């Protein structure tokens, strides 16, 4: 089948392609940015201070 969705085990939520979905922080105060670049759920972390 096609592969564009993004299964996130951090919450068990699936997303579409190029769809961005933020995840809670770990213990500090940063936000987890996770978006689907093709089906591998791309991600990065950008703190609130900017």
């Amino acid at each position: 089948s096609y592969q564009v969705i993004c299964r996130d085990e951090k919450t068990q939520m699936i997303y579409q392609q190029h769809q961005s979905w933020l995840r809670p922080v770990l213990r500090s105060n940063r936000v987890e940015y996770c978006w689907c670049n093709s089906g591998r759920a791309q991600c990065h972390s950008v703190p609130v201070k900017s």
